[PDB]
């Protein structure tokens, strides 16, 4: 067992709404989206900028000509003080996570009192790059606009696009083709009735697009049925369980969470949404990368003293159906408590942002079931893991 | 209070990088990540550190420039031997990164999270893309698309619409620093980079790589016959009658480094050695139309964080972007130059963004120790407007 240090408490949880590939927030930098994210949390809390002492946001690929800049830029923009420094971190699809986790290290080791962290991206705008071409070329050579989305998806250390690790996975846990589609048509119907019920409105930063309002979102298919799903192509492999129906979305979104010591939610008056009680990152096989989620749980569980059973909610980051359905499998989870109103298959999986819709749609969705601790989680490419614990307050 | 020390005892037990190469010089070829691997190797190998002790692996680089380059912290874990098990993580403090890795292996140690972290740092800016964007879903006739140099247009804070090197003008006319005092600065950087490197001040950090074969131990982009005859006949390259010329600015550059920290308890039960102790360090932000004077309120805020004074510093680092941003450092700090960038920097070597944190912190632990010193700080400006500082005490 291990506590942090110091009491860390969101007090402020937003995220976009979450655009299709190409679709409504395709002219939104990175950039622009963890502005948005970050100015509607600040306001939600309450939270004067001036308060804020450090600036993390996750962001995977970088798809702007400012995106080296990304987290200064979203500090500044929103009126936090030109002395609070920033910082954009990668842990691939866990960088929505591991920005809050940042943050508590820093609040933990007294160097910070008040953290914005945030994940972002646009995969709209990730380039094609040209290589090689700086220092001329050869006459007869194959130089390529490499999509720099596309060969991202592929871990080159074991030569495996991210789908098939997800074959892999759905190979070793005997996951069949039709359980992943009836998984996916589960996300789409639960993404459905929690739009409908209200159930994404605390968490929903609106954005104004080219004008209308967004606040819904764009990936989501919710007149998606099982015979639909069924007649799809399996994309990577023969036969293979993975198709564009039950793969997580290529999307653009950003989220902010703001989080505080104990000391500044009394110095500064902030209502707590939730504590941050522990959290966990793991390794993995690179080939099987999608079951990160079941190290990372476990590993937060213990360090938290708590176990499975203690959670009332649990979030697995549907990469893809398979992925998601073997890390179920491998702890037992309770599927009436594990992403209870959809996920990435319906609403799609901007990398960066991720991590920080889910820990906000956790920290919101808790507080509505009157419910004391959830755990959020994603598997990330390369292999590894990572899971965050909240504690209702 | 001001005082503020690490929770634990976090020790340097290696501290290794990799020559620097010229864009488009002798290591063009290797990726940020090939070059993370290999003053990675060399760092485990020099502190006779066993791959399996190492519980993170963190690094620094700036400009994603290889279709692996989401993946490199990882990768290069991976290639090293470090376990499956250990996470990996890439972060962007811009060119304080090299610093930022050290920084974040620190944090990570002093909760308990980590034993041993390797931090390192590298960039290849020789391989930065060209990028294509905005035709994924269409065109329109007559618009302008642009094969951007993404190397270039990341040297432009677009957040105040300003070059990299303009902050610096604004610098030395905020500071009064002439065209000839950068130049003086930018000659004597050429000047103590040769000394050092010929007197063998170089050889304890060097992590040689082998090119196309020979062996490459030596920062290509030097230039040691420079004359400040030469230098004076430089033009401005991005303001009319500037202070910054391609002699006085930091070369683009190809590096990497690795610092592999330890707790106190990890250094007893794995029987390290010890090279230096970090003692404390800071991140600040400042004005981004001058972010060259970061290292100062990073400086400062880590000595007074350390109970320690500029005096108590036996060596100084400031990475040099370019001569006035050193200068304005230089004036404000009242910096002792005999103890300041002693054996030269970014100005003869290079300057690979996510690289130069790591190179600056591995030859403050050789020549801290070389000396028979006892401190020495560490800090580079950051674009965007920030600054970082690490401060080591010999062991
Ligand atoms: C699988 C993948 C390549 C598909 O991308 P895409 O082809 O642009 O996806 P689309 O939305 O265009 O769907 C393609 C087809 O499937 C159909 N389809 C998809 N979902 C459907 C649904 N729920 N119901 C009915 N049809 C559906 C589409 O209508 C389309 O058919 P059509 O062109 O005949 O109309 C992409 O989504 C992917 O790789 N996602 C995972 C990204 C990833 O790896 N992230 C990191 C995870 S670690
Ligand atoms: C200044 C800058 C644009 C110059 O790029 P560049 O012109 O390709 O650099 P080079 O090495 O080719 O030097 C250009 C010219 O100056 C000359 N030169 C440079 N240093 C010289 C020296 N020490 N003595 C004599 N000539 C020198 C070169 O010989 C060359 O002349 P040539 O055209 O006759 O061959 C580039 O180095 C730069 O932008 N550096 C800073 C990058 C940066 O901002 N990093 C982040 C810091 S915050």
């Amino acid at each position: 067992h291990m506590a942090l240090l110091r009491g860390v408490f969101v007090v402020a949880a937003k995220r976009t709404p979450f655009g299709a590939y190409g679709g409504l927030l395709k002219d939104f930098t990175a950039t622009d989206l963890s502005e948005f994210a970050a100015k509607a949390a600040l306001s939600a809390g309450k939270v004067s900028p001036e308060t804020v002492d450090s600036v993390i946001m996750g962001n995977v690929l970088q798809s702007s000509s400012d995106a080296i800049y990304l987290a200064r830029h979203v500090g500044l923009r929103v009126g936090i003080p030109k002395e609070t420094p920033a910082l954009t971190i990668n842990r691939l699809c866990g960088s929505g996570f591991q920005s809050i986790v940042n943050g508590c290290q820093e609040i933990c080791v007294k160097e910070a009192e008040v953290v914005l962290c945030g994940g972002t991206e646009s995969m709209s705008q990730a380039p094609y790059c040209v290589r090689n071409v700086r220092f001329g070329t050869k006459l007869g050579s194959d130089i390529k606009l490499e999509d720099s989305l596309w060969v991202s998806l592929t871990d080159q250390h074991v030569q495996l696009p991210m789908a098939m690790t997800a074959e892999n996975l759905a190979v070793k846990h005997k996951i069949s083709r039709e359980e992943c589609d009836k998984y996916a048509l589960q996300s789409q119907q639960r993404w459905k009735a929690a739009n409908d019920a209200g159930y994404f409105n605390d968490e929903m930063a609106p954005i104004e697009v080219k004008k209308q309002t967004m606040q819904v979102d764009e990936h989501a298919r919710p007149q998606t049925t099982l015979e639909q799903l069924q007649k799809l192509p399996p994309v990577f492999k023969k036969d293979g369980t993975v198709t564009a129906g039950n793969a997580s979305g290529v999307a653009d979104g950003a989220g902010a969470v703001i989080i505080a010591s104990e000391d500044a939610v009394k110095k500064h008056n902030f209502t707590p949404l939730a504590r941050i009680v522990g959290y966990f990152v793991s390794g993995c096989d690179p080939s099987i990368m999608g079951i990160g989620p079941v190290p990372a749980i476990s590993g937060a569980l213990k360090k938290a003293g708590l176990s499975l059973k203690d959670m009332d909610l649990v979030e697995v980051n549907e990469a893809f159906a398979p992925q998601y359905l073997a890390v179920e499998r491998s702890l037992d989870l309770d599927i009436s408590k594990t992403n209870v109103n959809g996920g990435a298959i319906a609403l799609g999986h901007p990398l960066g942002g991720s991590g920080s819709r889910i820990t906000a749609h956790l920290v919101h969705e808790l507080r509505r079931r009157g419910g004391k601790y959830a755990v959020g989680s994603a598997c990330i490419g390369g292999g590894q893991g990572i899971a965050v614990i909240i504690q209702s307050t």
